[PDB]
């Protein structure tokens, strides 16, 4: 592959799940990939497996880690063409009264402000390279999700901030886009399902949520990212849905504790 | 009620279902309402029950009926303030290979071109009154629907044409908006459910499609219409969703004939 | 007016601008309105002018102020039917490198977490009343805005969180919706324009941004809010646009420092 | 290139403009491309220039031409993997009173029913190949356009029908997606600009409509199409925007004949 040959790419949270999918997709396209992750285990494993992937330990909520990540990427590689803000977390299901403003704040540090800080520090270099930014939002930013008020809020923020940055940076030719994956089968998905009374039933409901009848794969988000960076030169501020059609058509939305009348009083 | 007192309102398909809901809502607001319907039974009944509602027999696919409707409304009432394009039909479920281009054309005559013809003839009078147009689209125009390719297409057209008209008519101060109802309990809904092997199970799936756990009522669309005409003077080209939240969150979207793997191969 | 008679309504930032528009609209509908504002001047003025409007000093970023606001509203009035989260701020234009993570955080405290905290504390009472929540987001949450990365992000968060809450609260019958105003002529708009080299030229560009050719008024957002609370019982999780059509059609989007070729090389 | 090697692709309107962009992009990916066009000049030229591109004369509004196109593609190539419905026309600017129902109908035959007829006949073969459909809609389907009520309506229909087909065809694994290009520099764009009093000023306004400051190219839509067909296996029913950001941020929307007050009465 040569669609992104020699470009320098930073992927946050690139050590597993969707981030690793994106890392492999960019390596496959010929890029130099800086894996940024707070966990050294998965990243150093990719670094050793994929030459041209390199691991730099970095928590994106720690402003110094991000300055050092950026500082090292330029020092080590002389340029920066693409930033894929992927580091993010989804808490276990929580009703609104089970969330705290403190938890919300911590989650904004990761999902939103981490994405913002790396982008701020990266923009002077992306301007020189006429690079682009890719943020990994989520479909629930667009249509909501049950028991995930903080998470949904951070993803609504990422998608909107992507459009704001696209306007601020178009005078420099720097594109700024986001991918909104639906249900992607990842360790995070697996870890969350394992907290449920019936994990496999929960995973099954995850697959049935798509007209296509399955969850997506990290590789498929990785292809979407490589397309945005390498072949979508007239795309900026877009929200690319990788969702298997989950947002389409009617479905079972009234919840298992939601009072529903019998079908003889259909409209109350 | 006085929020729309003495304004002259035309409601197509106003003889039953959502159209009658809208007719009652405008009468309640003090308007003069011209009920336009191809069926005389339901309309003349409203005309007799509601003074200030008046029935004019008119098939909106028949250009002469629409010229005569418009011609009679001005002759009889001297002005035209509001056109609610509601006349529309939803065919029984049909797979794509069960539709014909002829059926599609007939359905466009009603759902789209009927709305277009009345609007064209009404605009010279709406310009003088600084009136507005309200089109009744559907949520499936926005998110699709199974087994309804022609219907969905006509509703995608209505929603888009609403925005085109809003731009063409804003120099005159004529607002042009649409309501996109989700599942509304109406005779049409009832007639379609009755074609199913299990009508009440189908109606129940209709109610479960909403987080609110019920279908909407015609009166609730009627309130939305009266709000658009009488109190939304800074609204034009909007799509007002009356859907009970159907478009929100994940749901059961993989269809009963869609191959789905077991939850041990979640992503294929 | 009687469309919301005797319901108890809290409006944050109700002391001027859009908040005061909403306060007057609910008072006009017959509600008991608790004006919540951090500035006593504008609120106490409304409290004295409008009986049935009452002012309670409260900064929504101060968790104790919000507990006390909620505690006093129930103690004083015995119920809570409607929360209009309107308190919000738009900073002066700032390029991305002119924003700080600290400023972003402060802005999230107001625009997002203030809305979240009042909603959390209000929900137990809204559940009993089968009330509803109305958040005042912004159109730029949906389509972005130049030189406003933090602000846009907080409004993307508000709009998404509205959908998350609508799902979490539909089992209780509590609707949760937002209004996304476009350009509304308010003191905040005036204050921001006054920071510009040519205020009136800037205000003029604000009016030209709408096909309707003007900015909106607070009263028009107030009507939209009263409609959501009092007549949109089948609406939840919707984004109601009060924008004068700003999001429609093509416009002048390439910025005054954006390199644009001459029209003989149209596509680069 | 090998991303779509040996797949059989039909591109309607493939003889020039965006269609030819898509044809070259698929040929470049290794596909067998059947150029379908009503004009033989541009298509036979591509057929001779690009081996593996083949031209079949076909007007998509003529049901027999489409049956013969489909019949010949299978007979000649034994399979059908991808249908790119691109044939479409944009009439010169027309106010609503300058359109006729007849013109509207003719435009629906091309833009909508042509897309529908080829898809119907192609689906039995796409099911066997687990192929996909790509419709070329337009951004104005989503946000409207001035003086283009019929055109906008047909494109609203194409985008919605894409979602309906995606639901109907997901049980077979057949993806169905659309691209919504903004302003793309093509012969059609050039022909329309040439009808204006100042063509180059009009082209310049076309470029300024994008934050990126230029129009798109056919090659860029071609890349988007090849991505949808060859690498977006978890995408169905999506609307991929190729618009240079035109839908983002505020712009000059109040039209040159739209009454606008001076900036001392900003909100009427
Ligand atoms: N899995 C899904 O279905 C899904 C859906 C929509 C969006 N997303 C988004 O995709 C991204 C990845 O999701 P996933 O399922 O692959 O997650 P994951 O948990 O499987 O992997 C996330 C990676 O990010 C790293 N990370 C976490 N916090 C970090 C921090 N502070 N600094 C640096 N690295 C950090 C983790 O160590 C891990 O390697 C997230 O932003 C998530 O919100 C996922
Ligand atoms: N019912 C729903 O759930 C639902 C959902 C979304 C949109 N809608 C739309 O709302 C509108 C009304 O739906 P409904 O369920 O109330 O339907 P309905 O069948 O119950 O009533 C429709 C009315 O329109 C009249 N009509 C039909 N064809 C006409 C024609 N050619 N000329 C004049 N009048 C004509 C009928 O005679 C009838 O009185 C339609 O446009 C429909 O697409 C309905
Ligand atoms: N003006 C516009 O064009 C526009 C457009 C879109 C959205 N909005 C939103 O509408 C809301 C009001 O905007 P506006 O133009 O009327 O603003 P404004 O400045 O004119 O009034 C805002 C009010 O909120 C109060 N407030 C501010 N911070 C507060 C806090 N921490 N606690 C309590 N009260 C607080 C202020 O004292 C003031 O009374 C904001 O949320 C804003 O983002 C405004
Ligand atoms: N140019 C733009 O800015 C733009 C923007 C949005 C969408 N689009 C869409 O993209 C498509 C192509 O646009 P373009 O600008 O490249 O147009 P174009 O006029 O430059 O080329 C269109 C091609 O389609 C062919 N065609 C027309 N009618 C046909 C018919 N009945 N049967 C078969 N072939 C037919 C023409 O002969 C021509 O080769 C259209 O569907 C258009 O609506 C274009
Ligand atoms: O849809 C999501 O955003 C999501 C993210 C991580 C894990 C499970 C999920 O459903
Ligand atoms: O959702 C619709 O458009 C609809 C319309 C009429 C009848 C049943 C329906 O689901
Ligand atoms: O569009 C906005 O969100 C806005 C809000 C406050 C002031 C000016 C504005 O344009
Ligand atoms: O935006 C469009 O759909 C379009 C299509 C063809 C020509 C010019 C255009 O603006």
């Amino acid at each position: 592959g040569t669609r992104y040959a020699g470009k320098v790419v930073v992927v946050t949270g690139g050590g597993r799940g969707i981030g690793a999918g994106i890392v492999r997709a960019f390596v496959n396209s010929g890029a130099r990939v800086v894996i940024c992750d707070k966990d050294e285990s998965g990243g150093r494993a990719l670094e050793q497996e994929l030459p041209g992937a390199v691991f730099i330990l970095c928590d994106v909520t720690q402003e110094d880690d991000v300055k050092t990540l950026v500082s090292e990427t330029i020092r080590r590689f002389g340029r920066l063409d693409c930033v894929v803000n992927n580091a993010g977390h989804h808490p276990p299901p929580q009703r609104p009264e089970e969330t705290s403003a403190q938890g919300f704040r911590q989650l904004l540090e990761l999902n939103l402000l981490g994405t913002y800080t790396l982008t701020k520090l990266a923009l002077p270099y992306l301007r020189k390279s006429q690079g682009n930014v890719i943020n990994i939002s989520s479909l629930v930013g667009a249509i909501g999700q049950a028991q995930a008020v903080p998470y949904v809020a951070t993803k609504g923020a990422v998608t909107a901030m992507t459009k704001a940055l696209a306007l601020d940076e178009s005078p420099y030719g720097v594109r700024v886009n986001c991918i909104s994956p639906g249900n992607i089968w990842t360790p995070l998905w697996e870890e969350l399902a394992a907290l449920m009374p019936d994990p496999r039933a929960t995973i099954r409901e995850g697959m049935l949520a798509q007209p296509l009848g399955r969850m997506g794969q990290p590789a498929e988000v990785g292809a979407a990212a490589v397309f945005l960076a390498s072949e979508a030169n007239f795309c900026t501020g877009i929200e690319l849905l990788v969702t298997g059609g989950a947002e389409l058509g009617y479905g079972c939305k009234a919840s298992r504790s939601t009072p529903v009348d019998a079908p003889d009083i259909p409209s109350g």
